[PDB]
């Protein structure tokens, strides 16, 4: 998260870190439990081992908060696409159910058709990094305003409304970043959005993967690995 402040520790207790291993190495994450056997993420993120760090605040220490779960499955949206980032969504079903407490517990979803107008100002958390090349190791937040259709059309490669979201003013120095891909974007108390990408330079605005247009994929993949 870069401009953004450090969070209350466990003020959103649906937070996940998420450490991805690959033969690249690790690479960081963010997601978000949404039942106590899921965590929604970005497909992106996906690797060969995916594991979840739930109750966390400073995920260079233990904390007694601390709940460490695998992921049993990772379930990457069937139209995800590497090239063009598009439907970059998953779903992890842990290996276990969470111990639910104020430390840990899931974040709501969009309703049905609930959308998500230019304008709304937003939140975003996360362990990303907060500069182009600095990282941190506490989770950050920082509010953001959702964009026009139109700021993210002109400059990214692939950009769809239906099924992505635009955030973040150009003109402020505020965005999710490299580390922050798959939290939530929070409106209102509830995950609108995924962190998915932006420039490489952090300059907003960023895309974000829209919640409610993968409802459907949501619900019945639940459903089918509950
Ligand atoms: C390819 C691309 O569009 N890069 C943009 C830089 C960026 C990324 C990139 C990225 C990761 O997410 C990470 C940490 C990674 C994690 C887990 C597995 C692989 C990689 O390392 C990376 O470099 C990225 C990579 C692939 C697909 C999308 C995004 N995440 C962001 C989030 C933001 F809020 C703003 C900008 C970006
Ligand atoms: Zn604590
Ligand atoms: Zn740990």
């Amino acid at each position: 998260i870069i401009g953004g402040r450090e969070s209350r520790p466990h003020s959103r207790p649906y937070m996940a870190y998420l450490q991805i291993q690959s033969p690249a190495g690790q690479s960081r994450c963010g997601g978000f439990l949404v039942r106590e056997d899921f965590v929604l993420t970005a497909a992106h993120c996906w690797g060969s081992n995916i594991n979840v760090t739930l109750g966390a605040h400073n995920i260079q220490r233990r904390e007694n908060t601390q709940q460490h779960i695998t992921a049993r499955r990772a379930i990457r949206h069937p139209q995800y696409n590497q090239r063009t980032i598009q439907n970059d969504i998953m779903l992890l079903q842990l290996s276990r159910r969470v111990r639910r407490n104020r430390n840990v517990n899931p974040v709501a979803l969009p309703r049905a058709q609930e959308g998500l107008r230019p304008g709304t100002l937003c939140t975003v958390a996360g362990w990303g990094r907060v500069s182009m090349r600095r990282g941190t190791d506490t989770l950050r937040e920082v509010q953001l305003r959702v964009q026009r259709d139109r700021q993210c059309l002109r400059i990214f490669g692939s950009y769809d409304p239906r099924r992505q979201i635009c955030v973040g003013d150009r003109r402020e120095r505020k965005a999710a970043f490299k580390g922050d891909s798959g939290g939530p974007l929070l409106c209102n108390n509830v995950a609108h959005g995924i962190v998915s990408y932006g420039k490489s330079s952090g300059v907003p605005p960023e895309v974000f993967t829209r919640v409610s247009s993968f409802l459907p994929w949501i619900r019945t993949t639940m459903r089918s690995f509950k």
